[PDB]
């Protein structure tokens, strides 16, 4: 099965936006299946409230990259990447990542 080997940003990492997020896994992910969304779950002075954030996910170059891109730069607040990882003949296998922009 595949697991989530990395990812820019890291898990419970804080720092500047990134243009786009990249999540590497350990086996090829058959695309068609496999996705992700990205949601904001807190921004700074308001209280927690999770919303879907307006981005398109495709497969890098590499079958085992999945890179989620906003439609517009990221602000300020937390953040999560709900993932949904593929291979072939395997359950699907799903997580999460978190990471804060500033
Ligand atoms: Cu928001
Ligand atoms: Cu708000
Ligand atoms: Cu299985």
């Amino acid at each position: 099965h595949p697991k989530l080997v990395s990812s820019t940003p890291a898990e419970g990492s804080e720092g500047a936006a990134p243009a786009k997020i990249e999540l590497h896994f350990s086996e090829n992910l058959v695309t068609q299946f496999s996705g992700a969304k990205l949601v904001m779950t807190a921004m700074p002075g308001m209280e927690h409230s999770p919303m879907a954030v307006k981005a398109a996910v495709s497969g890098g170059g590499d079958p085992k990259t999945m890179v989620i891109t906003p439609a517009s730069p990221l602000t300020a607040g937390t953040y999560k990447v709900d993932w949904r990882a593929v291979s072939s003949d395997t359950h699907p296998i799903t997580g999460s990542v978190t990471f804060k922009v500033k």
